[PDB]
């Protein structure tokens, strides 16, 4: 079961398309505050608290969108697009929500 | 009816591109209140309340664009694109927006 | 004059890319108070008011991108993409705007 | 320079991919409250002033992206992206980024 | 290494897919105060002191999503997408995130 943003796969060849799929979370405002709120400068990754938080609410979104995946039989995902948007009154809370089409693969050989 | 985020679905050529279809709900104040505001922590689909609301937007959006895609005579709506817009004075509406191009396919086979 | 998501059509050998093009429009606050604003649970573009005049702005916004392709001696919009944006001091605006490639295309039958 | 949002240009072939390049303008709140504030029901870009100026950031961020390109080495920006972000206090600034990947080609004939 | 915003890459063929990989990098609050919230009329990357700082967030973005493709054995991440969210309290931080599929790929002579 492997996951792309790419809509096809070289080597395979699509042999059913099972649908849209989607998987999100959110991370709540006390994450923002915690995490996210005092950065000063310019933060990657490697550095940061934050990023374990978003991490971790990528990794979830992908277990829903893997799970759904799996429930239609399908073998993967292709063209995959993984979106941030805030939310709430204060903008301090952070969806995350991926998306793509379940299909199932056959080898080319 | 077939919808994909990817432009062409192998094992079939489209015949006909009938153009760019929508479809969208909106969530109001009272459901991101209800369901939404009260997030702690890092919560994904499976655990959360929030996820039946989501769900039911994108369900009801998914319907729109097909029914607009079927009035047109086409059979699937392919390079699909899902967005989230929070909108209004409070970040407290969200917007599920779909698009994508209905098409005529035709078996290869 | 075609319009797709999709990066090249099936059926047609695209001769010429002309560059990008785009259309946009602005829904009012006046529009958002008296469309958007209150919307209560979840409403669908089928039922809803409100997607009368996103209809109307998604319409004027494709017009504006349809008339720079054929200034341009397009016959295609390809590779098209839609996205709302909130914008101004209370959420209360809305921006459509399209953007995709003109393109000559020339029929392969 | 060739411009396209397409990831492949019929009747080309790219001979060489140079990497992802970039270009934005930002369009500060006095031309916000000049051209958008006012705005009162649907105005499209054809008519509406505030697009001359969306036109003026999305060229200016365009020259960019080609410049960035030029200095590659490259002839094409292809698979590009643009994107419209607001930013600031107000909600009352607007950022154009552009984005693709710069590349050599090669005329098949 | 390779940095794609093209889902294949022409004259090279991917041997394997090894999922999707992220970078990402946060502008503080302060840098929006010190760089963005001042700007006056159109100001594009080419001339603005923003652009310095967007750049650098960019950098350290790739880095990550460059050294997760590492990891994985990739030595290319194709379909690439860059977004910008504001998020937090003021809309006056910055949030760049960069997503992609890591591939290997093999030269097709």
């Amino acid at each position: 079961m492997q996951f792309s943003t790419t809509p096809t796969l070289e080597g395979l060849t699509i042999v059913e398309y099972c649908g849209v799929v989607t998987g999100e979370a959110i991370l709540g405002a006390n994450i923002f505050r915690d995490f996210f709120a005092g950065i000063r400068d310019i933060v990657g990754g490697r550095s940061g608290a934050y990023e374990k938080e978003l991490r971790k609410a990528r990794e979830i979104a992908f277990e829903e969108l893997g799970s759904q995946a799996r429930a239609l039989g399908a073998d993967a995902v292709v063209g995959i697009d993984i979106d941030y948007e805030t939310v709430g009154q204060n903008g301090s809370m952070l969806m995350v929500s991926v998306s793509g089409t379940a299909v199932k693969t056959r080898r080319n050989i």
